[PDB]
């Protein structure tokens, strides 16, 4: 009674510890997503083979040379994903996987933007990947930036760089899917102790044409990381 895919995004804050990988493996099994986007694996390109998660053996990774950044898209053993293209960031800040599930195209960009210059860094990735964006695109991960005023407890208006980022997303027919489903949401995914500020810096952005297929979306607090996850249910 179940042909809905669920895609999940989570900044995990490092996966070099095997015991930590087992906690993530159990958590993923509980959440039972079809597709899983992880940020900050902290796995070097040498160590990517260490990432094993029972039940999610299709794993696509982009990593740098230090124990820094690192992203991964995991696909459930129960989901038939046929890939056509995988594009990896050399520094491990993003990976794009294109393919299909059950004859329907899906383009997933998993992104981990740097703390500094985040909206400009994302705008540049969009430009670099311009030819690969389409109307079946999901962009999810740790943008390290609000996209609109309610993504921060301070309710500060977004900066010019963020505004230029949103214009570029608009040119690609991409929307903030979470806030379109929950326009007055005041939920958060990260807490900054130096300023006692709460912010939603993790995002699910996607093609306008996918909106009708998005059933549910919600945030998931956890004991694994300094970020809460976000889950999307798709038709
Ligand atoms: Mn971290």
């Amino acid at each position: 009674s179940t042909s809905h895919i669920t895609i999940l995004t989570l900044n995990i804050n490092g996966l070099n510890s095997a015991i930590k990988r087992h906690r993530l493996a159990s958590w993923i099994k509980s959440q039972d997503p079809s597709v899983c986007c992880i940020q900050e694996t902290h796995l070097t390109c040498r160590d990517t083979h260490r990432l094993k998660i029972k039940g999610w053996r299709k794993i696509y990774q982009a990593n740098g040379k230090q124990k820094k950044a690192g992203v991964a898209i995991l696909v459930s053993d129960k989901t038939d994903f046929k890939p056509t293209k995988i594009k990896r960031d050399k520094e491990g800040h993003y990976i794009m996987v294109k393919g299909s599930i059950q004859q329907e195209e899906l383009t997933i960009l998993n992104i981990y933007a740097p703390n500094t210059g985040a909206p400009r860094f994302i705008k540049q990735v969009l430009s670099d990947l311009q030819r690969d964006l389409d109307s079946h695109t999901l962009i999810m991960g740790d943008f390290n930036t609000p996209l609109s005023t309610l993504d921060r407890s301070t309710r500060q208006k977004v900066n010019k760089d963020t505004q230029e980022l949103n214009s570029a997303l608009h040119q690609a027919d991409l929307i903030d899917i979470y806030r379109t489903l929950h326009p007055k949401s005041t939920e958060y995914t990260f807490f900054s102790a130096p300023h006692h500020t709460y912010s939603k810096i993790d995002h699910i952005v996607g093609s306008k044409a996918l909106l009708s297929k998005c059933k549910r979306t919600e945030i998931i607090t956890n004991y694994l990381s300094d970020h809460s996850a976000i889950k999307l249910e798709l038709r």
